[PDB]
């Protein structure tokens, strides 16, 4: 058998309030989890995840092949040269099971200065027809702001955990410029399930997505109650138990960079499971020009031998590298 990963459930509700003592105790829990397996569940997070799941299901199960082409990213539809990130990511029956829809900051409007400049990683979201998907765009945009709010609170916890003032990360995480994304991923039940859509790890484990580190500062993830994720530890790969009432939180490689690897980006992978399920990450990305000066909370003077890296650089190149390593999703 595979052992269960330590993934503590942390009540993050104090991070929304003004009790500094209570916030420090939450920060300690985040520090402990970040130094151990690198995963925890945020509970008492205030988001209606059942409604998120229901609205997402309604979308995934009603969108048509025609709409998918019309919303497709550039990788699937050469007509859509502006859609590197945002849009529909198609399945390929017989070959690729997963499909998804990605959207970015709703404030990336046609008049936004980064959209006008055509700065990489900024795009105007594409949406299905309102009549075909009533309420979906409005729900999805509001969800962006709900999970943005949770993420801001979590970032206060991480900052305090690292010995910083609570706005150390959050001051770079702003509604007008965040590069954060939501992805609404459908992993289908299929009978028969295409073997071409299944990868095998060195240890024989059947996978839907190979080992990787996240391209994010942190990742704030809702999933169904179907166990699938594994994290690599010193004791080997361990199963992360599902909890469809919580958000699974981990650091990405930008956090590892900033902290000189004190908070590592945990290596994880996705087991193949023949089950209809949802994976709904929010990738907490900063602004394109955000630069956090790296430091080391294990060294007396906090100094680092890493160089500052702008977030936009990190993200554009990180997303391309992840596609190269683990395939176009
Ligand atoms: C987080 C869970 C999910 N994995 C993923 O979403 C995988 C590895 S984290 N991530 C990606 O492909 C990066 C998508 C980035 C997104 N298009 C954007 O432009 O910002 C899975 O369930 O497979
Ligand atoms: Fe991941």
């Amino acid at each position: 058998s595979v052992s269960k990963a330590n993934v503590p459930k942390i009540d993050v509700s104090p991070l929304f309030g003004d009790d500094q003592a209570a916030k420090m105790r939450v920060a300690q829990q985040i520090d402990a989890a970040s130094r151990d397996t690198g995963f925890f569940y945020a509970v008492n997070h205030g988001i209606n995840v059942q409604r998120l799941s229901q609205k997402t299901k309604e979308f995934h199960m009603s969108i048509t092949p025609e709409e998918k082409w019309d919303l497709a990213i550039r990788a699937y539809n050469k007509e859509h040269q502006d859609q590197v990130r945002a849009g529909y990511y198609l399945s390929i029956p017989g070959k690729k099971a997963v499909e998804s829809f990605c959207y970015l900051n709703p404030n990336f409007t046609p008049d936004h200065p980064r959209i006008q400049a055509k700065t990489p990683t900024h795009e105007v979201n594409v949406w299905p027809d309102e009549t075909k998907h009533p309420g979906f765009q409005d729900f999805a945009e509001q969800y962006y702001w709900d999970v943005f709010g949770l993420s801001s609170a979590l970032l206060k916890g991480y900052a305090l955990a690292l010995g910083k003032e609570e706005n150390f990360f959050a001051r770079h995480f702003k509604p007008d410029d965040t590069l954060a994304s939501v992805v609404l991923i459908r992993y289908p039940y299929l009978d028969p399930y295409p073997e071409a859509a299944i990868k095998t790890a060195a240890d024989g484990t059947k996978l839907s997505f190979e080992w990787h580190e996240d391209v994010s500062l942190i990742t704030v993830l809702y999933q169904s109650n179907v166990q699938n994720l594994q994290v690599e530890t010193a004791a080997g790969y361990q199963d992360i138990e599902a909890d469809d009432t919580g958000y699974l939180i981990n650091c990405g490689s930008y956090m590892a960079h900033l902290t000189n690897n004190y908070y590592k980006a945990p290596i994880h992978r996705v087991k193949w499971v023949n089950a209809e399920r949802q994976s709904l990450p929010f990738f907490v990305n900063l602004g394109y020009d955000s630069v956090i000066d790296p430091f080391d909370p294990r060294e007396p003077n906090g100094k680092s031998d890493r160089e500052p890296l702008s977030y936009g650089d990190y993200l554009q190149n990180g997303l391309v590298s992840l596609i190269n390593k683990n395939g176009q999703t």
